[PDB]
């Protein structure tokens, strides 16, 4: 029974950081955007305290990621899927901190914006954003492994 | 025998949402802080596309949820408890698109940023902060009552 309750904890904790990951794309949709009356309107540029949020949420990701790569009992193979997504997570904000003078401003434009928090955009991917991807690439990856553990497990009884 | 592959399907589609809402948390850290040469450093006011990005991400709440109502195999109980979770959503959602002239203005403060975004803001929460309290009340709830049922699935096999 431990078995299965190890698996679906280590799921669960996976599922949480991929999420978080994935939370970013919603952010970029905000860049560019204000909250008027009727939803999100055009409203451009001035975007710092968004990236200054993503940043926070890709630093929760990367705390989280600490303490899984700490989980006694995990395979080898486990532990370095994860490292893979922290190498990633921490590159994003090395890059971001090394590029505070475009994010940091007073009035970071939207494309700049999209260079470090928007992975879709045909643009740019120099503060941030190519790291994101490989960020994304990694979680899935690592998604894809914890929920093949679950269904084993259940397999199991 | 069909209860624990749609209970564990279940369990993970709230997971996303309630790691959703629990990101906002996330988001007011960043505060009246700006992306610096070491991490997040005090950078007050300006906030106004933070709080778009916090915006977006409990709309992609709202529209998870909705998704969620339209689930097969969903039970009367459950989908009174979603009903309830979406409520607390739209609300969010609702209250901020009312208070456009604050959240949407050229330089929102910090203080006017904790009172649509901040769960532990020690002002008032006029702006969005008690809507998203009750959201947080009712995620919980519906997490705690998926994840009961993962538990009941695997005690059943």
């Amino acid at each position: 029974t431990k078995n299965i309750t190890d698996a679906v904890a280590f799921a669960k904790s996976v599922k949480d950081v991929h999420t978080l990951v994935k939370s970013i794309d919603e952010l970029a949709k905000a860049i560019g955007k204000k909250i008027g009356a009727n939803g999100l309107e055009t409203d451009a540029d001035k975007n710092a305290k968004l990236i200054s949020g993503a940043y926070s949420v890709i630093s929760a990701v990367d705390t989280k990621l600490a303490s899984l790569e700490k989980k006694v009992g995990i395979s080898d193979d486990l532990k370095g899927k994860i490292t893979t997504v922290k190498n990633a997570s921490t590159s994003f904000l090395t890059k971001a901190k090394s590029k505070t003078a475009d994010l940091g401003k007073d009035d970071v434009k939207d494309a700049d914006a999209k260079t470090a928090i928007d992975i879709a955009d045909t643009g740019a991917k120099d503060k941030g954003a190519e790291e994101l991807i490989k960020l994304n690439t990694a979680i899935d990856a690592l998604l894809t492994s914890a929920e093949a553990a679950v269904t084993a497990a259940i397999n199991a009884l």
